[PDB]
């Protein structure tokens, strides 16, 4: 009736990269195709120079897939998985932010399952499941990694459908900390608000349940302590673990529970304006919550509380307004935008951008359905 | 460095049996061995009866092991692997309390990997994965059905040694509350206090974590709330289904942060005197956890809060008090002996028994190592 889909194993702290090679070794692997983007091939920090060599140093052979792009295209699913079929490839094995991994999992089911993107978009329709995916993966906000999600792109009226099926689910997680240095000030601030909608959104979500409240809170309020700093020191490792373990504390929850509109709203201004994720998830949230007040605002008395608001003055629904303050605030601390007009939006789209909201999946998880005109007046809101 | 072992899939609510049904369905699973005790095979409430059944209704075959023994025996194993090798199994489904999923998992490894419980005791020794397990659970307690833990018994020394390794991890959990309508008063008090014990011994665990943490705590608020009602109204399904949770939220915590003393000493108990799990756990928790105080009274401070304690007017160590005074009442309200000498043991038994603490592998996870006096001094204690 209620499922909890998450990975089987998933590895945490520094040494996890080193240690998924050999739990890649111990699973009997042999030849799998790394997916990544441009700048990690091309650099040499964590880089996938370091990895290939540890993946080689335990006995297991490598070749690489350069051009992912952000928004992956159906285009470049067939241009890696193609690209290891000359190697006859095993295991599969994704580095990067979220861009990388729903890749990896489009070549993955495709690579064992009838080559067809969209014959496999919906609700679990696949058979057989992905060729063992590990998700060595480098951003501090989405929670792909351990995700039954993978959202493909195609350019035919430019859709962006989704293939939400369980046999998507990696066979192990990856995160460690030191892959994460590489995340500078802007990026760290995105994906890091990114996240923590991740985590809101759920929390009041329609479908959420103990085992999601329970991570959801966790995660804001690992969040809460250790972002700001992260977008500092971006080279203090000890607030760039926990805002892993955030990460994915967030994951695991907005996986069981969906998110509501922040997320529904925000897909369409990242593929419409090319607008970065986290930047228009940040920018929306405080709206697009303040709304959902009226339904459950006893849930963001915890979401407060979580911030570390004193809310104990506060009946209910005033609590819940100081939640819109302290996340409003967090985001100008992290060096957001404060309104989507310096992000370059337009008045005139806003009708249009809206009626995209009623065909987000994820829009069906928002504990307070609402009409054409109160979304769009969001939107408003918003500006 | 730091890892967290879950099951991939994880059912829950009504109808998650049935559900699970079509899950090894669409696994494509032929001919399982069905594990479990005498009294489900008996019974038809739940029973297997309605399993096999349901089973073969998503087309799907059977043949169940009635003789599982209370403490799983190395002779278990081999009569139920042998029971099926007749008809060459591909996955295997337990139902049943912890007894039943210990064999499952025993019967699993072995089935796969030399026949040879003690040569795969240890940690992670196990190349190969046992045959995909299902774990059906009856209990509101043991976290077996997801944990990483088989443990055999073997009468040589009468020894009780540990298979912790990964590979025992089951591919699917399934939790339905109606099965465990099943347990009356007496055993759910005992599991349910179990389950509890399994959640504070992690949360002051040397090796919890954020995830452990926050599952750990939930695990208690839902035990305060839904505990006490169904050990009085057991066919209350809404309190039956929260406690189900717990149990979960509760194993997948104690699964990768281990316990502390009080399931160390226990586990003594139960197979020196053959005293139920979790009887001897609860009336074992306040005591090895006063103790523990010194070392971290801090993080006991939240269990009080979880259960619903109003400490801010105590400091760190006296909140640490009420917390195991609110423990130790929890148990004398569900009808748990409030002395050890009820159960019936010897103080001329207590310096033999609490040598072997030092040998239970879960000991090492206790926040405050202790001297061989104080651990005897806590039996008098427990007296
Ligand atoms: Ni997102
Ligand atoms: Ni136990």
């Amino acid at each position: 009736a209620y499922d909890f889909l998450m990975p089987s194993v998933n590895f945490f702290g520094p040494g996890v990269i080193s240690k998924i090679g050999e739990r890649a070794k111990m699973l009997g692997m042999k030849k799998p195709v790394i997916v990544t983007d441009k700048f990690l091939e091309n650099l040499k920090n964590g880089a996938v120079a370091q990895t290939l060599a540890s993946l080689k140093k335990s006995g297991v052979d490598y070749v690489v897939y350069n051009g992912v792009e952000p928004n992956p295209k159906i285009h470049n699913i067939k241009e890696v998985k193609t690209l290891y079929e000359k190697e006859d490839a095993d295991s599969i094995i994704t580095v990067g932010g979220g861009s990388a991994h729903d890749t990896g999992k489009g070549a993955g089911i495709i690579m064992t399952n009838g080559d067809d993107i969209t014959k496999l978009a919906g609700i679990e329709t696949l058979k057989n499941p992905l060729p063992p995916l590990i998700a060595v993966n480098t951003t501090a906000g989405t929670g792909s990694e351990l995700t039954r999600h993978a959202v493909i792109t195609n350019e035919e009226t430019h859709l962006k459908f989704v293939v939400v099926s369980w046999r998507n689910i990696p066979l192990v997680s990856f995160n460690d900390p030191t892959l994460m240095l590489d995340i500078p000030k802007g990026l760290t601030a995105a994906t890091g608000m990114d996240a923590f909608v991740q985590a809101v959104e759920p929390y009041v979500s329609v479908d959420h349940n103990p085992i999601t409240d329970s991570q959801c809170i966790q995660a804001i309020k690992l969040i809460e302590s250790s972002l700001r700093e992260a977008v500092a020191n971006g080279h203090n490792l000890q607030a760039r673990t926990k805002m892993v373990e955030a990460e994915m504390l967030a994951g695991m929850a907005f996986n069981n529970a969906n998110l509501g509109y922040v997320h529904a709203m925000a897909h369409q201004l990242g593929g419409q304006y090319d607008a970065p994720h986290g930047v228009c998830c940040a920018l929306l949230l405080p709206y697009a919550e303040e709304y959902n007040l009226i339904a459950d605002p006893e849930r963001f008395a915890e979401l407060a509380r979580i911030m570390g608001e004193n809310t104990d003055g506060l009946s209910t629904r005033d609590a819940a307004e100081l939640s819109i303050k302290a996340m409003k605030q967090l985001s100008e601390d992290v060096g957001i935008p404060h309104s989507i007009k310096d992000i370059g939006a337009k008045p005139e789209d806003f009708d249009l951008m809206a009626e995209n909201a009623l065909k987000d999946g994820n829009a069906f998880s928002n504990p307070r359905k609402g009409t054409k005109e109160d979304i769009v007046k969001i939107f408003q809101e918003a500006y």
